[PDB]
């Protein structure tokens, strides 16, 4: 339960977004919410979604842009002045990258995949950590089994998610000095539901999970266990 | 109230410092009804007193080395509940001599005991009690330790047992899924318990190395156990969750 | 050749299709001298015949469930060789009943037997034979399977045993490194892309892992499985 | 030798302390014919002299950040060999500043460079050179580090890179298997190289104290493992990460 907690939600595009399921569970559990939208064409839907949860706090943020990350800090500084939770649900590679195999990955497509899907977590964490000072905050990100095993056609995203899980470990080391935690949910195809992810996110971002950091929790109906 | 209307069997309570006591405490807070085993006749008194403190009258002797004790446990729960939601498996033992040198010095008999009590008991309890869980959204949780994954000097045969335990969890998840049940492990960091050679140094080293510079508590385990045994974790099975203040991340 | 001047004990040969036979074959090719255990009297004839074909007359009965058989094996090696370089541990068993149903159906006695034969035997052999390896920089190799890591239906208690075995390899690596020795596991795919491997695949990997070329490798599990382990399907 | 009649491309030699030099040395002992890349014009002389020492006249400049250099590398190998058995990928870089604090302090540009040079280069080289391996039983080996799996302070963005690299190896194994080829990683322990950074001495000391042998690995340990992994003895081994680290990876206390 997240009473008194202020959470930033990234990655809401619509009502089927994994981040929507997280926001839904967070709202139920008493969290106040703020949202990013990735592009201008998503602003209307994200604003409506935020309003449906009683939030008017919506800000444009292209995570490939340093200036947008700094602007996000400023927006949160001005409207809240502190922060408890970051939900990082941002993953992208150009669609061409999923055709063929990893062997067919373009250099630019690789750069884009890593920057959006992995570096964005570092940039958000660095920039927003000051807002969390003295709060014992929590960050959660999303991964997939393709990080650990070959899922054909997942391609560069399997590489990105392996990098992401390592990033979670290093960031856990960094931010523990300031009292904060960061974990990943390795989600099955959304099969699980977005609500399965959301309820797991609530726990991991709650004080009940105070001893859990740098962990990857599989929310996948046990898919990960199978050897055949 | 995440466990409202849930019935949970708690194994492994010896005293108020036991990991299972932490689990009972969190489960109680969250609305679970509790039943307890005690391992040896000497523990009866304090386990009954502990149960009473949680509003439970259900305490029964169960030495998991004994097939008849497991059967009688089932009979006891059939009479007093007739359905079951949760099994907390917090049982680990090896003769103390097995911790003195290295794994190379493990005795055959000590090995057999360690695996039987620390691993096989999970299989026996799961098989025996599964019928009582029918129609329920059952959850089982067991306790492991990082010594399953890496070498922790003096943990020895228990590092072998815990690796077997985590594999056992995976196979059991596969078995019990078709009955609508889940099973997971909590890989807990060191806690100063009655149950837990070289402990002081292990505890000190772990505390120094983990990113928080502090040990976990039995309450940390309990709160994680609540989640994993609740319907919020309906999509989580065969998983090992580290409740260790980040110790598992370090490559120093 | 890679194993010249090295003396290797081979456990687990039952016949020419035994994984240990492939290891013995590769070991022989590479110049190792060989000694064999046989598990039961009814296997003596075939094992002696196999040993002879490799130019060995060093064959000894060893039921690894028996402490006295393990002590006796040390004596046999002390008498005939007086030193040792390599142990090949290829010993895994559970009563056939245990592979019916799932792990949930495992009997207590079947579990005890599986762990004792498949896992504890490695500890007992390593402890007992380590003195013979003194000052040689020895190497031990054991066998595992992907069912240690992931669920392979019907592998059951052996999946538990193999997970325990791999952990045992790590702890033993820690123990024996201070005496200059190494121990590793080969996680073999099913035996003769992600297709069945051969006993020769295992054998040539065993030679490397038990050679001085692998001097920096210990407590490792090497998958010899045509890449099966990578798949998330 | 185990590599008799095999032709191997060696990337990443800067001097005789380089991990790739150890690999070249073992490969040479074992009968491989060698070709070398050098990363920058300043390394040319050094790498040509090292190649000469192994009886090789095949050295070519290849900056892996450049698509045209990878294309020209292929053209060079087509002209001088026309077939290829082995690629040794020993390429890792991030700007020095990235090792100074924690991963939290990583710059966007330093991250991009690290991933491009340390990870993407493997994909580029594998894709470009695979045709030269057609009909051969090819093998590729790359170098990783335990920082891919666990937190090694100050290894930072390289620990992210190496985790991506190990995943890249798995996916490439899947891709190249249908052409009869294999690819593996050696997760090597610390070695004092030109390339190996903030806190190196302490990392080296700590690793040496903690590993069960109480000593670091050598470039020759890596070389001998690479020979096996790139030989037909390892025909059944692909997508694997092999720790060549004197047992460091087993330790759960430090």
């Amino acid at each position: 339960l997240l009473e008194g907690k202020r959470a930033l939600i990234t990655g809401v595009a619509n009502e089927r977004s994994i981040a929507y399921g997280i926001a839904k569970s967070f709202h139920r559990e008493g969290a106040q919410l703020a949202f990013t939208y990735a592009t201008p064409k998503l602003e209307k839907r994200v604003r409506e979604i935020a309003k449906g949860f009683g939030s008017d706090l919506v800000v444009k943020c292209d995570v490939s842009l340093d200036e947008d990350i700094k602007n996000l800090k400023k927006f949160l500084e001005e409207n809240w002045g502190s922060l408890d939770i970051i939900v990082h649900s941002i993953a992208y590679a150009p669609k061409e990258e999923f055709k063929g195999g990893v062997i067919d990955t373009s250099r630019e497509g690789f750069k884009i995949a890593m920057d959006i899907s992995v570096y964005s977590l570092i940039a958000l964490t660095r920039e927003l950590l000051p807002l969390m000072e003295g709060r014992n905050g929590a960050i959660v990100t999303l991964s997939y089994y393709g990080a650990e095993k070959v899922v054909p056609h997942y391609n560069v995203m399997g590489i990105a998610k392996a990098a992401l899980e390592s990033t979670v470990r290093y960031l856990a080391y960094d931010i523990a000095k300031h009292g904060h935690r960061i974990n990943a949910i390795s989600a099955g195809p959304v099969p699980i539901t977005i609500e399965d992810v959301g309820d797991t996110a609530v726990f991991l971002c709650s004080d009940w999970a105070r001893a859990i950091t740098g962990e990857v929790v599989h929310v996948d109906n046990g898919y990960h266990i199978m050897g055949v």
